[PDB]
């Protein structure tokens, strides 16, 4: 075994609650959704797209959604983003 | 299908990249990782965990592996987290 304890000095240490409540919220659906960001389309339940699309406060992407709660679940997301998550 | 082009308004927009290089060197290896902090322990090739332990720039963790690359592995998680990732 190996270990080390270690300070975390990044500037936003490890946060990503963001992209955190972002993808619960869309991933309690059925709906397939998708998050499009000059033309880059990623899987809205998958944290690493959404990490990908690299998506900063000022941004505006398309957030589309197909099935049979496809209404509900755009309105959550949209609503959650709304807020601004919290802040 | 429903569809919404919207602004991105809050502070670090969609904004995960640490827990991203994170996971992503963690990922790499076979090594069994965890991150512990404050007595809370979370796989480190799992996001979701990392983006839960709610490690902010300043705090310190205990970051163990257990495996046949047990060192290489630490050693990059490690070094990622020196460098801060890039910053």
């Amino acid at each position: 075994m190996k270990e080390v304890t270690i300070e975390i000095k990044n500037k936003t240490g490890l946060h990503a609650r963001p992209a955190a409540l972002f993808v619960q919220t869309a991933s309690k659906f059925s709906s397939q959704i998708w998050v499009e960001k000059d033309n880059k389309k990623v899987n809205a339940k998958s944290i690493m797209g959404i990490m990908s699309l690299g998506v900063s406060q000022g941004n505006v992407v398309k957030l589309s959604a197909e099935g049979d709660d496809e209404e509900e679940a755009i309105k959550a997301l949209v609503d959650l983003i709304e807020s601004k998550f919290g802040e």
